[PDB]
């Protein structure tokens, strides 16, 4: 959503050979229109075939559409796909390559001047065959995340026409990403990690797909639940809220050694060293595209993690996640089954949900979060 | 900054004649390149000649650049002006006219079907000569205002190379525009209206240009001071803050009939009916481009205004404007004179100001305000 992504992996022997045959082929493309309308026709069916995807996928798709400043829907794309002709496309490629900004990560069996030579070689090819010039720092803007209001609840509802199962995602937006907030969320997700699966699937049997954990997008985070079921999403709503009260009571009542047992677990899971080369490259690149550049993130935040106590988490819950928390930011996506209308702990009474009817007007009413400050000043 | 603005005024007799000779000339332009490089060369000097504008104008120019989500500077424009060639320009005009959204206000000696005929005539000309199609509702986005943090102070400083005087604007960002907040600000500005001129110019003689009043941009508002002087802006800073403590003490000590005398004044000033036709058209268009569509704004907010009392304003001051207010959002622009470095009431001790070094990184760190909800649902 910011341009193009190029990744080359493997033996470093003949990488400079393949890299050029990619770049100068990229800068000098000569479109075979026979192929063009075949690929396009495939793209047409590709966008149309999203109707047959899983209900729990439709939920994740809509939430990302809601919380992003700018995002085009599948319908809007295939609507504008008929407007895509060959001359308009080949008037676009040099226009795209006219002004670029390249941020690269070269990792492995290469020296410093080897890497500098690889990059300088890429530019000289684009500068020659595309006459590429640099972008302004002003034009390097990245999209932000929609900031939810305190004590609020929004519900976006659609219907999967193909699958006879329902889907739901419940995003509890917490705060901007920081060492304090991250380990607050990650530890809480660590503690509710097994009980979420045990309570919602093993015991209540809502559905085969039951997921719990942190959500991270555009520098902002929060706690999310994902369930695919045959029960209506509004019932899945209640059982999760009933489970969240079950969790908080399980925290106040667990031993300090039980709580510390969870801290060490999370620490071990996040200090686990990469085994493959690409495995290590992924983490660095993850700190680069997110533009936080926290390369020593794991050491810093695990050290902070071990300083947390029970009431540090409890206080975090009552403020950010509780059913009557002052800073509760909740948004839900309800994907209905193909044919749907409209022993247990008791779910709390929920506030009346604001129903999102139009996504564009939804975004306009709410503030946009800040962008996370880079760890290194340039 | 959102496209083009077309206004036709005068006798309604031969307006449809001129309007078409504008539109179809607009849709069918045939650039004389002789003229093109003359106009361009004039544009070159136009952008360069901003260096010789008044210091108080440079202040207003920078603040608008700071608080807007997207805004290109004079330097960035004339930098990209050399990249503007004739073929690139005539590849831009149909690209621009390819997809448009037209929102119009037709006011005066015309009937309903006369107005519908005027608009339908404009479209059929663009649809024919430019093949214009409609824009998506998703693409109708308008820029927001940078949201300042509580108890904060930012200072952007530059230097006017030509004028031997300094300039300063002090924006006290208050809140999003609403009936409550607007009349809070407008009444306070009404009360400090004369004393600002009397204290800062008549008595202290800081400069000939001394302005006070509300600032409105992108749906957000606040109180602003503008002073051109030969004193350094940091001294102008102190004298305004010293004046603001002088004002609050003047409010608590003024009679209820003195306060009510101010309410009626503001009411009379804002109930004043337009005398000219274009004068009335301006207000409607002002509610249209701002997309609040509050056509009955004056009656609603004056009625609310008369319900306000002294402590309604005092409480507003201590919360939003006071030197130690919890929700003080302050940003200052300091334009230095050509040659500058780095009996009175006593100015309060000011917090240490965060100096904006780069505007792009300034905006990224702060949230973006919501967009004001339209008074009418479509």
């Amino acid at each position: 959503i910011y341009g193009m992504y190029l990744s080359v992996k493997g033996y470093n022997d003949k990488q400079p050979i393949l890299l050029k045959k990619i770049i100068e082929k990229m800068a000098t493309f000569e479109i075979d229109e026979k192929r063009f309308e075949i690929i396009k026709e495939a793209y047409m069916r590709s966008l149309n075939n999203f109707r047959a995807e899983q209900p729990h996928q439709h939920a994740m798709y809509y939430l990302r559409l809601l919380m992003t400043e700018v995002a085009w829907t599948k319908d809007e794309l295939k609507e504008a796909l008929d407007d895509v002709t060959l001359p308009r496309l080949k008037a676009f490629i040099p226009q795209l390559l006219s002004r670029l900004h390249i941020e690269a990560l070269l990792h492995g069996n290469i020296t410093k001047q080897a890497a500098l030579g690889i990059m300088q070689m890429v530019e000289d090819t684009l500068i020659e065959h595309a006459h590429t010039k640099p972008l302004l720092p002003s034009q390097l803007v990245r999209y932000r995340e929609v900031q939810l209001p305190d004590r609020g609840w929004f519900v976006y509802q659609q219907r999967n026409e193909v699958h006879n199962n329902s889907g739901i995602e419940i995003y509890y937006q917490t705060d901007m990403q920081s060492t304090s907030e991250n380990m607050f969320l990650e530890l809480f997700a660590q503690i509710i990690s097994e009980p979420a699966f045990n309570t919602l699937r093993t015991k209540e049997q809502l559905g085969y797909i039951v997921f719990s954990g942190p959500r991270r997008a555009n520098g902002i985070q929060g706690l999310r639940f994902i369930i695919q079921s045959e029960k209506p999403p509004h019932y899945l709503e209640s059982r999760v809220e009933a489970f969240l009260i079950t969790m908080e009571k399980s925290i106040e009542d667990m031993t300090e050694e039980a709580f510390q047992k969870h801290i060490q677990a999370l620490a071990i899971r996040r200090l686990d060293k990469p085994k493959k080369l690409s495995a290590e490259s992924a983490k660095y690149w993850g700190e680069i595209i997110s533009q936080q550049y926290n390369f020593d993130r794991d050491n810093t935040e695990v050290a902070y993690l071990k300083t947390l106590t029970k009431e540090d988490i409890i206080k975090f819950y009552k403020e950010m996640l509780a059913v009557d928390a002052p800073r509760r930011h909740k948004v839900s996506v309800h994907v209905l089954a193909r044919e749907m209308d409209s022993n247990l702990s008791q779910a709390p009474a929920l506030p009346q949900p604001e129903v999102i009817q139009n996504m564009t007007e939804f975004k306009r009413g709410l503030p946009l979060f800040p962008l996370v400050k880079p760890h290194i000043n340039f």
